[PDB]
């Protein structure tokens, strides 16, 4: 657990600050009524918050990995959505970051210095291209100066309204894992298409977007890297998001144990509240020992990201999974801590356990995140 | 596992054809907008269906709690909303055909015979008394040929609509266990008063109430048996409740693994459906297992209760219990299956999932259950 | 739950007098000094219980699948090595009543006939062919009137002291699971060699045999159906095996609950017997919700093996793993309840934790009964 | 993870060596003819490892809390008794260093000093008292210049063989936590008394004693701190041993885990190693996360304890828990993934999960260790 430098520890305080006093009292509505957090967003974007991992290159803070995980954590204990808000806005710059050209970088990370407010996404996945990424069908052919690009995503968060998306595309189909490249995408451009916004069980405070390409062309300057190395480039971008994930899910699990551990202080049955009972201490208990459990992989996976150790895949897709099996057990069993009224919309906890479900499905499911970890394991 | 009559057998074919043709395709939109099975209520009193315990000597079909727990897990498959709606409407008059006079079951379970659509409810649970139900507050006092109640209840399914209430109140708060006692009430007693209709996480085709009874005098001759057995009746209502709760949950987890099934072999990943990966297979193992062991434990639960063996109490309590775990497990890993399309709500697993978790909770919560069944096994 | 015949009920009665009374008291030496249950063979050779499965035909009981299965429950609760005993008799016996010609039958079987005390035995694994018996790599050639077996298997319960051994190998191995023929194989045949009897963690009141076939021959009338029928054969009588392991199991964690039950009337800690505690209420109900729900689970596949019902596939792996897993987590549990105690050999249920681990591992592991259930819950 | 000393990782470095080296090719013995480990204590004697906790002041090497925990998860990782060893050792010199006069410490802790191989212990539990140690019935009565002791105490692991034990007793009865004391009681004092060495399902190659207290007079200055402290003593020394035991159940689910690990590679079924089955990849992944887990909770609570901060009676109970259920399920699991050969004595992980047992038992039940850490959580 690395010692946090003073810039880190004034960030988490006021991050701490602003999660409690303007994040947690909007969070109900956020979801009752399945707004973006544009409050949020440009409370954030004021702040030095929304874009952490920008690099000072570019005007931004580049707070690092470990950085934003504990801001992810702090979120996540009172609005999931807003946490993700973060997470696809990272997510859809980390391609660009690393892999693109210096070029690239100065054309298109510019317009997200200081207080900007401009968004980002990520386009990866289609309706045959979930798990197997491979599978992916959208096209980029390279015609001149351009690229032309066909296809659709689907399940893409922030993705009707990014102004700068990073689509992945066959440019060699034959070629497999070496034939998918990465593309700067932006909105209004000739060609992309939105479709609907899904209505999902949780993380309602969101976009979610399916993508549309018809024959829409991109500058050949806006190809990411080189042709074919963007499964590379994704398999890396995954690799962080994960961990991100992960902390959201620790954030997601304190944040609904938090409201269990005073729902049996308050709550009186049998002439005592009932933290006296001893079976409530022993929920409590199995509670915090996994979400403390869960943080310390998180934190240390984190740490091993920003210090460039191989050893990060390992133990992000460990956190990973746990986080996320220890944000769904937890927040089913503070519902249940919170008996009639756990169940009950005005009490929060009952969207936590459906904000929860998501994290052990995005970034990866949690049968390929064990995949990947036992891969790791058994073929070092 | 007795042979099923032919009656039964008809029955349970129809059954299974509503659910089908009919109570499927509604089940969405009644979570969606929050709506009462107004058209479920309707054809099951048309189809002798609203009302299966109702006794033959007053107009009903008498069927017993077998035969409603196969009914229960046919429904739950579909609708766990329309499900409820057949919990509350027997739960509401089994206190009066198990403990009222003569003259008092004659009085008020007459209109309910035939195709008769009006509704019952249970009042037992309070803000200040929900597992420890002898914590009740509300009074009625003896005034002449009325009793005088006061008092409040919450969580009551069908409160608000229910012709007929049984209210469960303190007689003499000094003894306890014995000082409780069980009262009809009807619709339109001065002094009965509506509160809200809370908002749910799940469940949300239901309608679920807050009562206050303001000096609400209701006749002496509305008294269900002697004054303070009402506890000993409550108790018994319970015990049976608890294999209704059990059964609405193993459809729960029936209805969540058929749609996670038939999803492994359609959906396509890595070149074949996702059937032929061991992991899903594995998956989808466990979670039969546990619906069919369920679905054993409330069958003979129900029998039990049906032969009218003292047993009842200890199998109905295991059933309860692992019957709503395993609806809560099997439906989360439904959506799992189903991975990003799981979590939609056009997909319906997201709401089973919901739903499931409501049977962890009501009839009494999986902690006093685990109580009821150690008792029973440690103290026989 | 068929109606017992009273032929079933005295059998049951009587065994369940021989289980507490004499096989109950010798289980602590049977461990500790890794004896062969003589005893027990010898007196159920004398009351009727070493061949249950016996066809009436050759001398036998015929009792059926589910009157063993019931045995194998009380026998279970006092001693699992004794339980095996049954097993292996009945498992080296089945490949000859079903697949044998009328010849064979009345060959092999007449000698288990009445009070026999011969064994048998059922070799078809071998350190090359474990889970993946396909791999086994026994061949038996025909030359003239004999077959020529060469090869070798291990962890053959029984193996060195069988009268008839039931041996599967290849007649042509290029066929696969078309290939693979099952003989009659007789003690004292030259050729047929014994090697370690290994020592194990628990089922130590046993004998489990590596044999060795060099240039061992047998008489061509004693292939067992036709060449190449032997891994139909085989696949079929483990379908019913998984079902006795798992009644075995049913047992085993029955005989650890009642110890864990009884411990928590007789042990006073903070001044009750500690049943009076909350946690240990909860504890001794989960375990004995998993028994009755493994209980149910394994007597419904029984049931479906004896009416010769295609589902008996299914719900025989779905017992196996559940009631498997019931016992290693039910014998965890009882020793944890009886703390300290729980440790010492003197206590038994260390033997019983010790027993459970192997019903998770042999007639299959649990990673193939899953995979045999997923596969007919996916491709009926 | 605070960063190791050079002293500190010299010190692993040569335990890992020892570990791999000496005591990895002793630990069968060690179980299968229940050993003391005599060679190892004398190892660690001449290589300053047997009294890592001894004070400088006294001759020791002070290493603290932290090096002890890494030190007994290297050795759990290859026999668990042997790490006992370094923890009954230490635990039984605790009291002394916390909580002795300067006289005493001088008197009693010079004797361990350098190479010294003479053994302590801790004598607590008694039949009557083992979760409720508030009920023991040792009694100590001041007489003159001597304190004349008599009771008993169990499950004393070195009892017999102890140079010093540290006996804990009641001096006022009717003060209850504030009426015991605790003495620094020497072998060869008239009135001590051995009992039974008892067997042990696992951890066998270590002793167990059982002591008798009969009129044992012991000199006034052998009292550990004022009367009436010896309960708070008891609980310091608890906190600490908690901690000891989470590392060893650490190293048990690491070395049971490698020996899985390596089996995978070597086992070829189905055509390949079993490596590349999902199904091994996933056990292997969820038994890896769930070791890093608990080795991350448990340095944590550790390094609290070195740093003398309050949180670390609420960590170190959830690493005590977790560790412990860790190693309990890991082991199961690895056996597990050897299948038939990992129930057999001679390839080690039997011994493992047999271990692995008691570390959820000892040092106060996981039930307790759960209470601990509710009541830590719920009423801070
Ligand atoms: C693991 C997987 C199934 C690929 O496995 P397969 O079995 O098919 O393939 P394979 O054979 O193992 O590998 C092929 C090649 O890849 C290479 N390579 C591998 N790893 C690499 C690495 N780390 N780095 C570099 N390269 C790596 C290999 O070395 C190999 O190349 P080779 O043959 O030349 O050596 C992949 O498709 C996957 O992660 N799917 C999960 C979907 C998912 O995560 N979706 C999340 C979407 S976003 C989200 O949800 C959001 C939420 C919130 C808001 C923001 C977003
Ligand atoms: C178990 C409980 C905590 C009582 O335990 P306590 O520790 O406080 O009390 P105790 O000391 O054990 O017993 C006191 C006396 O009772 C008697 N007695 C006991 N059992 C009896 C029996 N079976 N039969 C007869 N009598 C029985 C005892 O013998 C004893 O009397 P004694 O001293 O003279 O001998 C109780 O309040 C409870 O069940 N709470 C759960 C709340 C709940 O279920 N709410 C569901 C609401 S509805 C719902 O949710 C819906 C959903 C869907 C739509 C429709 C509805
Ligand atoms: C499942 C298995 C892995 C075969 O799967 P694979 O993926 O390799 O092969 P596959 O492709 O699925 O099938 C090949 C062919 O088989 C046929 N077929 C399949 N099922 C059939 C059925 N039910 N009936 C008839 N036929 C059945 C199929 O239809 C197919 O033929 P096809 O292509 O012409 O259609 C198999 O080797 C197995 O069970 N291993 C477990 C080891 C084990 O149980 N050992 C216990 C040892 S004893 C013990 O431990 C003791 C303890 C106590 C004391 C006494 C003893
Ligand atoms: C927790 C327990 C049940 C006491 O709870 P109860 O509900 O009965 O009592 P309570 O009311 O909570 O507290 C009473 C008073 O205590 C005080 N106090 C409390 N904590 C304190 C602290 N940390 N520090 C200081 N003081 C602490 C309280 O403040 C309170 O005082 P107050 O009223 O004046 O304020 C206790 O007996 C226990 O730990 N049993 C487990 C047995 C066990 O661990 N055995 C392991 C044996 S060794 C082993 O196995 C080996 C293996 C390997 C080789 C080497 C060895
Ligand atoms: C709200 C939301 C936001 C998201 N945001 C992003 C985004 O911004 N950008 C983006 O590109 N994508 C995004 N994702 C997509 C997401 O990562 C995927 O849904 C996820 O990879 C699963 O793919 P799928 O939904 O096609 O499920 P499938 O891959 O069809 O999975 C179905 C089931 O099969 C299992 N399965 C599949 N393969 C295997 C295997 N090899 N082994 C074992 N089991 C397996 C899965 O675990 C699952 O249980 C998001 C999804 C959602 C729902
Ligand atoms: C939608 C809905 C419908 C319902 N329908 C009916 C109805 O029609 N009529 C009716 O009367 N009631 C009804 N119930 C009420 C229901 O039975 C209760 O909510 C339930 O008993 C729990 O009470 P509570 O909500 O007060 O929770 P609490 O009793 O406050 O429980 C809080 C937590 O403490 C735990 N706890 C409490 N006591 C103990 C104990 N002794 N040991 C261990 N743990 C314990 C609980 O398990 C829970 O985890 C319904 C409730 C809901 C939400
Ligand atoms: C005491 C004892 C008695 C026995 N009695 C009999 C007897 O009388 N006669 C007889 O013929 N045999 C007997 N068996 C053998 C037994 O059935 C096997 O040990 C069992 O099939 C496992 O084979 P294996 O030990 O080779 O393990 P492996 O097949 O090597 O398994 C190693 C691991 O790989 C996993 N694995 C393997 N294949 C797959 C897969 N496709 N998918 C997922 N995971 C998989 C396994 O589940 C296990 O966890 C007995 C074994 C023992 C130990
Ligand atoms: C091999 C071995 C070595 C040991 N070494 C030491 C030693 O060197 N010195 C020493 O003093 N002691 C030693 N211990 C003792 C050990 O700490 C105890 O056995 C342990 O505290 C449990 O006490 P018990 O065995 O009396 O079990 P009990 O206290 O009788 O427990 C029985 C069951 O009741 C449960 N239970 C008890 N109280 C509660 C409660 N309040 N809430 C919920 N559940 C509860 C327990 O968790 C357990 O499941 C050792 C024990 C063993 C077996």
């Amino acid at each position: 657990m690395k010692h946090l430098t003073e810039e880190q520890k004034l960030t988490l305080d006021m991050v701490r600050d602003v999660a409690t006093r303007e994040i947690a009292p909007r969070a109900l509505e956020l979801d009752e009524k399945s707004l973006f957090p544009e409050y949020a967003r440009d409370l954030f974007a004021k702040l030095g918050l929304l874009n952490p991992l920008l690099p000072a290159a570019y005007g931004g803070t580049e707070m690092g990995v470990l950085t934003l995980a504990l801001i992810l954590e702090e979120l996540g204990r009172v609005c999931a959505s807003t946490a993700l808000l973060l997470i696809a806005q990272t997510d859809g710059m980390l391609p660009i970051i690393h892999g693109g050209s210096p070029e690239l970088k100065e054309r298109y990370l510019r317009r997200f210095a200081g207080e900007s407010t401009l968004l980002t996404a990520l386009a990866a996945t289609e309706p045959a291209a979930g798990s197997d990424l491979l599978a992916m069908k959208t096209r980029a052919v390279r015609q001149g100066d351009k690229y032309v690009i066909n296809g659709q995503k689907c399940f893409i968060t922030n993705g009707s309204v990014a102004d700068v998306i990073v689509v992945y595309a066959y440019t060699d189909p034959e070629k497999g894992s070496k034939g998918i490249s990465a593309f700067v995408v932006e909105k209004g451009t000739p060609g992309l298409v939105y479709g609907r916004n899904e209505s999902k069980m949780g993380m309602r405070g969101s976009i979610n977007s399916e993508l549309f390409f018809e024959n829409m062309e991109v500058p050949a300057e806006n190809i990411i890297g080189a042709e074919g190395t963007g499964f590379a480039n994704l398999m890396q971008t995954l690799s962080t998001n994960r961990v991100f994930c992960a902390a959201q899910a620790v954030g997601i699990a304190q944040g609904a144990l938090d409201i269990a551990v005073r729902h049996t202080q308050d709550r009186v049955q049998f002439g005592k509240p009932i933290a006296h009972l001893a079976p409530v201490q022993f929920m409590v208990a199995d509670m915090a020992t996994a979400v403390e459990a869960s943080r310390l992989l998180t934190r240390k996976a984190a740490e091993l990201l920003d210090d460039g150790d191989k050893k990060a895949v390992l133990y992000g897709s460990m956190a990973k999974t746990m986080a996320s099996d220890t944000a769904m057990r937890v927040t089913t069993d503070a519902v249940q801590v919170l008996g009639g009224s756990g169940y009950m919309k005005e009490n929060g906890v009952e969207r936590m356990m459906r904000d929860a479900k998501l994290t052990q499905i995005y970034t990866g499911t949690n049968q390929i995140t064990r995949m990947v970890t036992g891969r790791a394991l058994l073929f070092p």
